[PDB]
This record gives C-alpha cells, sequence and structure tokens, in this order.
C-alpha cells in the first residue's frame, strides 16, 4: 500500500482518495513511496523525494486511481515542468533515473555549521534522502568527500577544517547538485578570506 506525500500543493480530495484507496498519508519524504505535486520545486519534500528516485507524479494520478478502484501505475502521471526544467536547466525525468541507480551522496560525510541558510536540519534531512551522512560537529581529519556546507557568518570557525583540508562549501552546492542530481563540489568552494 502507498504512502503518499504532498508538496507545494492543497489537496484535500487526493488525500482522501489515498486512503479510500487503501494507502496511507506519509509523515515525510523519506517515508514516502510517492509523492504527488504539481511543479518542480526546491523544497525539503521534493528535493528528499527526487534523491531518493521515488515517483514524483501529478493531482491526476490520485483523481484517476480513484474513478478506477485501484492505484494506477505511475508512468502516466509523471511531473512534467518545461517551464522549471528551463529555469533550473535540468530533466526530471533524467534526475530520477540517476537517483534510481546510485544515491547521489553516497559516501559523503557532510557537516552544516550553525549559520547556514537553509536552516542546518533541513539539509541534513535531503543529505540523508540522497544517502550521505549528516555529521553531528565539525570534523577534525581530512577524508575524501567529507565536506564543511557554511557561510560568511561562521567562516571565523573554518581553522580546522581549513587547516585539514576539507573543503569550504556553499548550500548551493546540496541544493543545486541534489535537484539535477549531479554533485559538483569543486564548484561550489567558498573564499573565507574575503
Amino acid at each position: 500500500a502507498p504512502k503518499v506525500l504532498f508538496t507545494g500543493v492543497v489537496d484535500a480530495r487526493g488525500e482522501r482518495a489515498v486512503l479510500a484507496l487503501g494507502g496511507s498519508l506519509a509523515g515525510s519524504a523519506a517515508e514516502a513511496s510517492h509523492l504527488v505535486t504539481d511543479r518542480i520545486r526546491r523544497t525539503v519534500k521534493f528535493l528528499c523525494a527526487l534523491g531518493r528516485g521515488i515517483p514524483i507524479l501529478s493531482l491526476d494520478w490520485l483523481h484517476q486511481s480513484r474513478k478506477a478502484g485501484f492505484f494506477l501505475p505511475p508512468d502516466e502521471y509523471v511531473v512534467t515542468d518545461p517551464e522549471q526544467e528551463k529555469n533550473f536547466g535540468f530533466s526530471l525525468q533524467d534526475a530520477l533515473s540517476r537517483a534510481r541507480e546510485r544515491r547521489l551522496l553516497e559516501g559523503y560525510e557532510i557537516y552544516v555549521t550553525p549559520g547556514v541558510q537553509p536552516p542546518p536540519p533541513q539539509m541534513g534531512e535531503i543529505i540523508s534522502c540522497c544517502g550521505g551522512t549528516y555529521l553531528p560537529s565539525m570534523p577534525r581529519s581530512y577524508k575524501p568527500q567529507r565536506v564543511v556546507i557554511t557561510c560568511p557568518q561562521d567562516f571565523p570557525h573554518c581553522s580546522i577544517p581549513l587547516r585539514v583540508g576539507l573543503p569550504l562549501l556553499s548550500p548551493e552546492f546540496l541544493l543545486t547538485g541534489v535537484l539535477k542530481q549531479e554533485a559538483k563540489p569543486e564548484a561550489f568552494v567558498l573564499s573565507p578570506l574575503e
């Protein structure tokens, strides 16, 4: 039975269809089997669903399923948003295919300093949904794929990662990388002395 999550929309009729058909309403994207929405948006729920490779479907999926009397396959209902695909420069279908082949952040260990925006806990949810490790405190040693997402306010606290050669990165490394399902840390390095 599906555990359906909604994002960027309000659809009481859709929620009712999920339950009527035997499914349940997902508490979060990490728990969801399907995400229902109307557009591509950079939200914790959308980015987590995409990172996990679950179906991201239109609101018509549930309404047509209710008419059928059972959950229909996802294929004919994938969210299509050429406009936002143009705004962001990526293909949702291609990004999902990538997520379905591999977790984007497999092997990555990421510490997000306290002052970063968006909020560290939201960044960690996204990191975890992409198979990475959200670190509890600043690292003390170098390791490949171990990085620190930080910000100007926190540069004063970055002497240890700089000492050991850990990259200081922009939060967009995560947001843009997860949206496109393409991790390019070298392209988001911050300049702490500027």
